[PDB]
């Protein structure tokens, strides 16, 4: 048999052999894609007639054979098998396709579990739980013959105007990077032939658009770019061996990311050693022409993207077919096509597709992971405020009010395929329900009814927030940016009208972004933040309200007092986070309403006995930080212990405090444990005036606490010795354990 | 005589001779400063006792001998002469001091005219008028023996939260640069021995702090930095030969500007050829330690600042005395001190101070420039909205309402002497441990014409109700205002800021406004007055854009009056009654709301919108009023666009002509604006960006031709490799009455090979008028 | 009077005023040159007929009015006075010429002392003696109305194959730099109105050609370049305030020095703060075309050299006349011409030429400096070996 067909040969040999056999047209075909829906008839069955046109010379990827066809799992699996058989048996070289789906919150297609949104995942501060989640997602995807998931989002969000905030892991490069590595590891596993390719997106800076506006310029200078925005992707590449990256739609400082070789090649491939495929953001090649206006035609767009280092044009071939013409006309070298094709073929071999591209349809029934979803929902909800009203007693009469109290659709996030009162009923609570108002618009005609049921109750539970998705009726999600951060519609007014009854008020926010709570916070008795929880949402909320679950989520993003305060974030430099010299704005504190890492409990945790050893370490040494934490209250609960590091008198300015470690710790009432952080000096490296990564001698401040503001214990150690340039591989994360 | 004393020798010879004679201590002394107030006794007279300690080895500068002493001009001149005589006659080498003052809106001291704020200056779009202004300021300053004015501000402002917005020339690097060059040219003149050193500030990026917060990081990437923030300073250095620069307090991306040699030396001196002195922002050296936490002590702060390229520590020696110790301990080379001292001595020779450091006290009486101030105020006020109510008829009974109708203090900006000095009053009042001044302030304040006075002089029948204060939540004055409105024909509601440095101020340095709502309950006052159903003219006397989304549709006309200083009242009333036809144009976009920030006219194709619904969920992405906006009591008709030639090579020139006719019934000035757009460059470019303008006077029914000469140098931008280029392709020409009100469009092409623009290149379009 | 004519005005004011009055043609003329021998008749006297063609719009420099004419000193002084009177009185703006001569081993013309070669100068290890020498050369040159001497050579020589070894101060960047500073200081003095502009050459690397062959590539890596070859020029610029630099004919690693903005502008002007004029090596602009083959015609050669930072084309205008055409055709900006013209006019003001461009012919008799020459010769000879015979 030909070498490329022989599984006893090393992949490099098979790749070289195959490439040597391919025509230019066949090469270019491997750099494009076709939609699943383009390959089916009106009953969702594979159409050989359509495949003969679209797959004649092979194809790089099939886009969303499940997500774009609305097929149930077994039918999607059958479609994918039929596509693969056509490629294997009815093309000249028989190269199989790679299949991709969205999977951020689970496989985005019929029959898959709708897990809580990414910002909820982050709020758990539980990396192992997220790895468990994506290990499940991996098996769901493989059942239908899907090889690649377009997740996770490693965009670092400090601008909650942006509609895609919900898809991020929040403001902290450390927490984003750590959750990202766990996410990737679960999807891919050790041998990708048994796993699913992860796709970190949107490389890079995409969460920092001008004015929080989708696709607008992300004008970030170099040190900030490296330390905040690139860092999570760097960790995914080097620690998690991520096998795909997708680019940002935005320009950075005049250069669209899809046309930026310095970004997609020089940083990603040359500096960091990425060996997988870069897939375009959907239509990102064409919009080099249409939107950014730097390419005069589809040929030029193709050339810019290929030179930049985009290997596969998604979601359908549009500009990359003109790569054939560009070679034939002597405008680009076929060697550059070969480089891209090599990357794509290698990954196809690594996935095992040339040995077996088929799945067993009888096994393609996707299993529910409602259990994992509920664990995330229960650990993600954040208790922002509680004057003692919560937990409630079951014998209290509840007035359940608001648009998000009754509305299952509004529990869903923007990449859940299908984009509470029931939970109260199941728990056996006596309540009356009033919608109060819609999520959007100005209609106040439901206020009187809500007020009247409040007046007759013991406690009003007001459930407000977003509708997430991509259409105009949505208040958050991709393309739905909110300038002024007010709760949508007249929901704020509803809360305040209910509060005016004098009844106790529990405010439940079911939202995708931070909202300004400045006008309600001091008028309500407790506040729960419930990031869009998907199919597990209702149960977790009621579990928390009644104390069956002790809330344990912590904010992964700061809650601004107002939009005019943006940005607020915990790791400001000494000059950040204040106005000099009066501290505050004329009209507003410079402090966020709720800080990063904030989250209360129905119990109290007491921290003691900080140990830092040794007190002096050299610039590639390690310190071990220990604290004791005791649950001194009356309820079992989890605490997320947080490690912040500060530095002064470096050669550049540094954060006053910045997250460098954390551990979720379970404590029974009156239980005490020791939490241990092992901190390698590599983890503290920062860029100096010359853009070198260094550790400089001096003092580092250690701050351990329950939030970025609720610091319990402080101390310090010193780095002693000559400045160190940190070269080559280095540690990214602290290790945490319990003793 | 020693060579340095001999005026027949070239300055370089005199400098080298002097430097060769100086001790290390004497050298370090030239890099520092003393406050004016440290050199006077209780009667405001020079104190030899204090001078013996502070000036014994000479000094670089005296900080604000007028501005910090509350001396009248002849007394300040006497002080300065006595300081110079002490230096000339009672120090070993007899080196005279340079004196600096604030002068942004005029010499900031007693007796100086209070001109309108810088943002008002920009709103005139009249560079020559600003040059006339600073030529007058030059003469005022020289009368008191001042050599350097700490102006202008070339910070480009796109974030109106920032309290220093009023000190800027707005959002456009083009307009800021062009106004800055005129400003500098007027202060300095041709021969600096007869002029005043200008000080461009705050180098660079200082108007782009995180969240609009004073001193917070200004994290700007390189092409934006060069094209937006550096550009006005580049023009000031290369076209206007500016002789001083002051640094930004902020860090850029981890590096404090006061410690950044890449900025204060490599860009400013090496790349651009700046030959003057860099003066520290006040206390900027020390706060490398105290604020940024990158210097461990005062010695290290001094070293970082000197290495970066700061020549003089202001406002008083604090860290730079330790440069002596650093040399003596072999930590720094004396050669690096010599480089700084050389710059300072050269400028002192160039100012003529070694030939004559004295002024004639009998001539030190500063003249009023109310005339120039009034021309600026009259050309600066912007008509943002007018449904036809303006101009008003003089027979209409007016209800004059609001805090800014009745308080002269609130006409003043943050670097006008009687506003700025309030901070000192606070600090004196805060002394709880171990007079004539508060009286001289009040009496000088009383001299300033009021808005009330202006209405009275114009002969209008009106009643006045304060309505509310600038700050706080007290609505107990609303009822009175509402009642006088109900009894009137028209309510003129005058609201806005109190500008300054203290907590009771709403704008100015250190007073940043997050949410851009009119201060206090002033918005509510406007809306309550409107609810009477009477016609409402809203007059904003402010230092920044405010959100007007909640009032714009509820009022009949809106006038923006950037803090106008002493000419304010007359100009406002002149405009309201049509004695002056408003002609100001916005130099900065007015956001709909704070959450929309930033909004600016020169967005890239992906800027200024949210894709793919265009708007935010809750808000338009368009500003409420765009850059260049400003209405008139007449109408201007644009015709006959000519663009020649249609194809030009990469260092060629195109000539753009338009005819503009005043087709209305009142004489008026129009500011004709030229915008250029470009696509299919190798980098993204603004869809439209200002590249030229001309204020043109037109009588009723008069037509003139406006001509723009546009060299391709002016269009240069930075490519992917950070080279300044002109690339072949098509440029769109858009000429109109604002950045949105484009009247005529066309295009020309650049033909030939891509050009790297090297060395000196043109910065500005030339604009003139011809007979139509 | 016009500001540029007024000696009470600062030079910067005079420069800006003059530049503002000049046509493009007059500007370009200040960036070129004419040979002395092109301006004389068969009897060695100034020719008004020849001047009317060659000087009609003014000129940057006259090349070697003594060195190229075989005139005795008083006759060369007369020639130079007649050239200057023509420029001052019979051109529109009356800008005087700068005159240059060779002077490495003394004024290179009849009547000047022949001092020992530069390598002999270095062999004295006596910087003050060399400063005494060039102080004398200064007075010789000023007597004939010469303003600039094309010396010293600061090329550091480690390859004795090269025929220009004798013109260098040898192999040591330290000794070359120290001798160079003294050389420059003697020629220029404190106030250049009373001195002669020195011209450090050949910037830079020119003594390190492939195989020791004249004009061949000088392929020197960056640290060596900075520490060995640039260092003496750096010292001349920063310590000695040298007012002219002349470029190397060679390429460095693919880039001819006459076309290298990174060298003649970014290092020399931006990094080091040089404020004088860069004068081309003779014919160096044209040979960007003829020899290096990187310019397709004289226009392109002119553009490359001007962009690189050459202010004056020597020894005669050849390519730089096309700078007029390049501006008129919109290929280069007139601002770039203005930058060069500014440098040239500033130096002409600093030399006092607008106050007095003439010399007294009765004083133009150059004195012998055999005494100084003998001290150098006596201190320069090296005893390499002596078994006792001497
Ligand atoms: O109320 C009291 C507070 O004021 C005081 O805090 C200090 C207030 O003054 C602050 O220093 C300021 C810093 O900014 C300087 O402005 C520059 C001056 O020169 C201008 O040309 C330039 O444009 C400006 O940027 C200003 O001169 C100086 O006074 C100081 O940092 C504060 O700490 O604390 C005590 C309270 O009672
Ligand atoms: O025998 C005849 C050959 O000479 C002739 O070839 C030309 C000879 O002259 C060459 O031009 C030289 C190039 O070097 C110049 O020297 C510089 C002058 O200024 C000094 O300050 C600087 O130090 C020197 O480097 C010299 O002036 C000039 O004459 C030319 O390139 C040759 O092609 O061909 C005809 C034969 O018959
Ligand atoms: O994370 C990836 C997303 O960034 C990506 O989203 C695409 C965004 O563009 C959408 O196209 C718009 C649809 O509406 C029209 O009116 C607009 O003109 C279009 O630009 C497209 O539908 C999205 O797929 O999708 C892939 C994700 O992994």
């Amino acid at each position: 048999m030909e070498l490329y067909r022989d599984p006893s040969q090393p992949i490099e040999v098979r790749v070289r052999d195959l490439l040597s056999r391919m025509t230019l047209e066949e090469k270019v075909a491997q750099l494009g894609s076709v939609w699943g829906y383009e390959l089916i008839d009106e009953r969702g069955k594979f159409s050989r007639e359509k495949a003969k046109e679209l797959l004649k010379n092979g194809i790089g990827q099939i886009t969303r054979p499940g997500g774009s066809t609305n097929l149930e799992p077994q039918e999607a699996a059958e479609l994918v098998n039929e596509i693969q058989r056509f490629l294997v048996e009815e093309t000249r070289l028989g190269i199989p396709a790679m299949i991709h789906e969205e999977c951020l919150t689970g496989y985005m297609g019929l029959g898959g579990t709708n897990f809580p949104q990414a910002i909820a995942m982050a709020s758990t501060w539980d990396p192992d739980l997220i790895e468990k989640m994506t290990t499940a997602v991996r098996e769901d995807m493989r059942k239908i013959g899907a090889h690649q998931g377009l997740a996770p989002v490693l965009d670092v969000a400090r601008d909650p105007r942006w509609g895609r905030t919900e898809e991020t892991f929040g403001e902290s490069p450390y927490l984003v990077a750590r959750m990202g590595v766990s996410y990737v590891k679960g999807l891919q596993g050790e041998d990708i032939k048994k796993g699913v390719v992860a796709t970190v997106k949107h490389f890079a800076g995409y969460s920092a658009s001008e004015g929080g506006k989708n696709w607008a310029p992300t004008n970030i200078p170099e040190r900030e770019f490296k330390e905040v925005f690139l860092f999570p992707f760097e960790a995914a590449v080097k620690e998690a061996n991520v096998l795909s990256v997708m680019n940002s739609y935005s320009e950075i400082d005049g250069v669209p990311c899809a046309a930026n070789r310095k970004l997609l090649t020089d940083i990603l491939r040359k500096d960091w050693g990425f060996e997988g495929i870069v897939v375009s953001n959907y239509f990102a090649v064409k919009v080099l022409e249409d939107y950014h206006r730097i390419a005069r035609d589809k040929s030029e767009a193709a050339r810019l993207a290929l030179e930049a280092g985009i290997d596969v044009e998604l979601p359908k071939t549009e500009c990359y077919q003109y790569l054939k013409d560009l070679v034939e006309k002597g405008i680009i070298s076929e060697a550059l096509i070969d480089e891209a094709v090599t990357r794509v073929l290698r990954l196809k071999f690594m996935l095992g597709l040339f040995e077996n591209p088929y799945v067993e349809v009888e096994k393609a029934k996707i299993e529910s992971h409602r259990d994992i979803a509920l664990e995330i929902a229960r650990k993600s909800i954040i208790l922002l405020k509680n004057d003692g009203i919560l937990p409630l007693q079951k014998n209290k009469k509840v007035a359940l009010i608001g648009p998000n109290a009754g509305e299952v659709r509004n529990l869903l996030g923007d990449y859940m395929y299908l984009a509470v009162l029931d939970a109260f009923k199941e728990e056996g609570i006596e309540f009356e329900y009033a919608k109060g108002c819609e999520v959007t618009g100005e209609d106040r005609s439901g206020f009187e009814e809500a007020i009247e049921i409040a007046k007759k109750s013991d406690v009003a539970i007001v459930v407000v927030g977003d509708k997430s998705g991509l259409t105009l009726d949505c208040t958050t999600g991709q393309s739905r940016d909110m300038a002024n951060l007010k709760l949508p519609g007249v929901q704020e007014e509803l809360v305040l009208e209910v509060a005016k009854t004098g009844k106790p008020v529990v405010l439940v926010l079911i939202t995708g972004r931070p909202y300004s709570l400045k006008n309600v916070v001091d008028k309500v008795n407790a506040i729960l933040q419930v990031w869009l929880p998907g199919e597990a949402g209702g149960r977790a909320i009621v579990d928390i309200i009644y104390g069956k679950v002790n809330p344990s989520g912590k904010l992964p993003i700061s809650f601004p007092r107002s939009a005019g305060q943006i940005p607020v974030f915990h790791y400001v430099k000494p000059s950040g986070g204040r106005s000099h010299w009066h501290g505050d704005y004329v009209d507003e504190s410079t402090k966020p309403l709720f800080p990063f890492g904030h989250g209360l409990s129905y119990t109290k945790f007491e921290y003691s006995n900080l140990r830092i050893e040794p007190k002096e370490v050299p610039p590639a040494g390690e310190v071990v930080i220990k604290v004791d934490v005791e649950n001194i209250g009356d309820r079992d609960g989890d605490e997320v212990v947080q490690l912040y590091i500060g530095r002064e008198f470096a050669s550049v300015t540094r954060p006053v405090k910045e997250l460098k470690g954390f551990k979720r710790v379970s404590l029974k009432a009156k239980e005490k444990k020791t939490v241990v952080f092992r901190l390698h000096m590599d983890v503290l490296a920062y860029y100096n005036r010359d853009m070198k990564l260094v550790v400089e001698p001096g003092e580092f401040k250690v701050m351990v606490g329950s939030s970025s503001e609720d610091i319990r214990l402080t101390g310090s150690f010193s780095v002693v010795g000559e400045k160190r340039e940190v070269v080559g591989m280095r540690k990214f994360f602290t290790e945490a354990c319990e003793e």
